[PDB]
């Protein structure tokens, strides 16, 4: 019930008494663990459920009572009267608003708790734009352009995250339907193939549907579709110069410009739900940085991706006839050099798996060491290459799921009634 | 209760009944997910914890039905009355003794339920070397060598197992004390280095306090440390030309083979327990072919083990004064370039890990397919390097426990009542 966890590669011992204040479930039972299942039901909020009185006052007492210790401020006056006053509003609305002030400590502590992001350790130096006020979808389109170039900074990125209106009774949701702010396009091909971004093919139909004119380019960057209050959703293009991109080039392979490649700055996702003390925000865009092998390991080389891999090992000159040449992983390699070369020369801010994968063991240690905890999952700290020379390999990890959180949601064209 | 798993890049969707017919617990809770530890309570068995008539005879017969199911043979004469001989035989001498098939069939099915295994599309193929007549160490050195002198085949590999006497009071236990048959030593030098692999430093402390000459080289083999029926172990020189070792070179690389470096052929894991039908066997050598990662990733790129990354990153002139060059990663993927290079050059059995995650895909649809379920632990089944190239990390898995199995169990120098 005190658990410990062993770092393989130095030994070191930290002793976990923070799950103890687990709230959510994990999908895993003593008869059978499922921590490598991408979504289990647990950390999906789907929109037929809507909260009840009864069901909120507790989520959001339990809520306020962390906050309130967190400012040394616990069974205090202050504590009580706020107690109070947001069960009177609850009895009364059957809901309530957070204050400034615990919006921002919501947010900041559902990023704290993403067991499944290895970039907490900035989790304090989160930028919080409240847009509780918005009401339409060009509305939401102007913070989001805000956020943005907030955000994107000229390069020098800075973490955010934009909050807009709570979800009320299913009906008036607010939905960013990209699934992040910036992403390249997919067409399907007639000739059989997938050009650009195969994992964007069916938004970028929904959004032809919708009556976008694409470019048919292979980096089409996306048009937003935005829905405010439960309304259909509407089309917006990002100004151009706010979406920063960077030619991807290799330090030693000159040819390399010749692939075409680039990749935007801003890591953005949209698509997920901030809950906090049982209020669900099932819009709320946020950003931060990119680690190298996301865009190089992932984006370029995964195969339902652009799958550029064949390509690469090819003007390498690689032996291609068997596997056990290791072609894939050599190419692989280059790759994400020329990745993170190319966003360090642009000065436009990344991070590499070693530094990241570093900084989070650190990380742990402070939660470790002033939280008695971090909640961590293994299957999605580990970079998808070079595991087990980064530090996160060999630290063992508990993942369980603390409130405040960042969930899924379904994709809201299945649900969105029109 | 059925369950469902995906996988992301084929988006292909099986369904999993096998995981009800699980007994054992997995370390989690709804509120806690343990997936990532290593050695969790329930994957090991402490040797105090001896089996009682009271829970033995459940686990028999749980194990008999599974047996004869799998012959075809569930409710026939010869069924029942194995079953009762079984019975007999428990109330009478607190335990029993497996018959030749039933052994075998349960050896390679601790194997097939291996949910941290890569290459259990093997399972079927294992060749079961019934060891448990064995009554002395100088008996287990002779059924140790001939399980190294078959499974090595001059390098073609095969797949064996050499099972010594079960447990009966945990007062007269059989144990293999190396965690493999063959491993390089590790010195502890005055100054804080080591010499040869750092993982072996305390139990090549063992040996030389046992009495072992200590050649202390950076590759010297271990000698067989060994344990029948509880008494203190011997030590035993693994005969030199029954060891086979592969130099590694790179096949472009010129200057790699001045690295000095080599490695055995032989992954012989020797310090897991086999349970099957309740009965625990505390020394079951077994042994297979390495994936090209064990030793090019783990072996030799570990800080904790030969930890050559920056000796061959020196060599290869990469720009090391700032992780972003990638230069640990470079290196990383030449040193098991060479790995699997030296080892097909030489007809050494060896298999990528492209190849071995890729047959383990085939193999897991299969078994999903003819036994509803195939048990995984993804944390063990990625490779440790270049995991999402290979098609497992995709790859949604469900982890459980089933018997007959393998399992972790102490450090015999622990728990070993001294004679003297
Ligand atoms: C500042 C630099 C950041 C870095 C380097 C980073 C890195 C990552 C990475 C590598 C992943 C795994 C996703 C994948 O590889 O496919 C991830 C997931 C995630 N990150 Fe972070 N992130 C950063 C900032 C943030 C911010 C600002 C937030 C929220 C405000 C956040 C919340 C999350 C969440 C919610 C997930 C997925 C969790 C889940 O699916 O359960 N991150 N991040
Ligand atoms: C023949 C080719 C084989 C290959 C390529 C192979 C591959 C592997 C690998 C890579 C691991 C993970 C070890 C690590 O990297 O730390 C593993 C684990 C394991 N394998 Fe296999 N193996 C083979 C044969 C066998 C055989 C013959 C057995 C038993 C009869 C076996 C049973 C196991 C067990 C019990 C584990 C660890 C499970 C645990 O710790 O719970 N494997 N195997
Ligand atoms: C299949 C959907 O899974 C995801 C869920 C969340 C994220 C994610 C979410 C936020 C991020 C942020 C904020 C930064 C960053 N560098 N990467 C991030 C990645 C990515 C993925 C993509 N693997
Ligand atoms: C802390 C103990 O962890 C392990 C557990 C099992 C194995 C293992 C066990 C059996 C194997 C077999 C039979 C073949 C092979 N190629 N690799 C194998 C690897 C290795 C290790 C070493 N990481
Ligand atoms: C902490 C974690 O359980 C540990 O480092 C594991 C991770 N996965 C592994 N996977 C394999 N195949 N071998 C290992 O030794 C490990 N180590
Ligand atoms: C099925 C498996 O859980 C899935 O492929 C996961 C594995 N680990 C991951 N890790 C990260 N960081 N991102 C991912 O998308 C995934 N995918
Ligand atoms: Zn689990």
């Amino acid at each position: 019930r005190f658990l410990k966890v062993k770092n393989w590669e130095t030994d070191v011992v930290l002793t976990d008494t923070l799950h103890l204040k687990s709230t959510l479930e994990t999908g895993c039972t003593e008869h059978i663990c499922m921590g490598s299942i991408m979504l289990p039901s647990q950390h999906t909020r789907k929109p037929e459920d809507v909260r009840t009185k009864d069901q909120l006052f507790p989520l959001a007492k339990e809520f306020l009572d962390q906050y309130y210790s967190s400012i040394k401020r616990f069974g205090s006056k202050a504590h009580m009267d706020r107690l109070e006053e947001v069960n009177k509003e609850i009895e009364s609305t059957s809901t309530y608003q957070l204050k400034d002030t615990e919006l921002i400590y919501g947010a900041k502590h559902a990023w704290r708790n993403a067991s499944r992001c290895v970039g907490r350790i900035q989790w304090s130096k989160l930028q919080v734009f409240d847009a509780r006020d918005c009401t339409t979808a060009h509305g939401m389109f102007n913070y989001i352009c805000n956020h943005v170039k907030y955000a994107t900074n000229k390069g020098n990125l800075r973490s955010a995250i934009t909050i807009f209106p709570q979800r009320t009774d299913g009906k008036h949701d607010f939905r960013v339907w990209n699934s992040q702010l910036i992403r390249y396009a997919g067409y399907k091909q007639p000739d059989g193939s997938t050009l650009g971004d195969p994992a964007n093919v069916q938004f970028t139909e929904i959004c032809i549907q919708q009556g976008w004119k694409a470019p048919r380019g292979r980096f089409d960057v996306l048009p937003l579709l935005l829905q405010a209050n439960g309304n259909d959703p509407e089309l917006f293009q990002i100004p151009p110069e706010l979406v920063l991109e960077v030619p991807i080039r290799h330090p030693k392979f000159d040819w390399f410009k010749d692939l075409g490649l680039k990749w935007y700055g801003l890591p953005a996702v949209s698509n997920m739900l901030l809950e906090i003390g049982g209020l669900e925000f099932s819009a709320c865009p946020f950003s931060g940085w990119y680690m190298g092998t996301e865009i190089g390991v992932r984006d370029y080389c995964d195969n339902s991706r652009y799958n550029i891999l064949e390509e690469v090992a090819k003007k390498m000159d690689l032996d291609m006839r068997k596997t056990s040449s290791l072609w894939k992983d050599q190419a692989l390699v280059e790759i994400n050099i020329a990745v993170l070369y190319s966003f360090q020369s642009d000065k436009v801010t990344i991070v590499d798996h070693h530094s990241a994968t570093e900084s989070f063991i650190k990380h742990m240690e402070n939660e470790y060491r002033c939280r008695g905890g971090c909640p961590a999952d293994w299957v999605w700290i580990v970079p998808p290459m070079s595991g087990s020379i980064t530090p996160v390999f060999h630290q063992e990890m508990l993942n369980y799921r603390l409130t405040p959180s960042f969930e899924y949601q379904p994709d809201p064209w299945n649900t969105h009634v029109w």
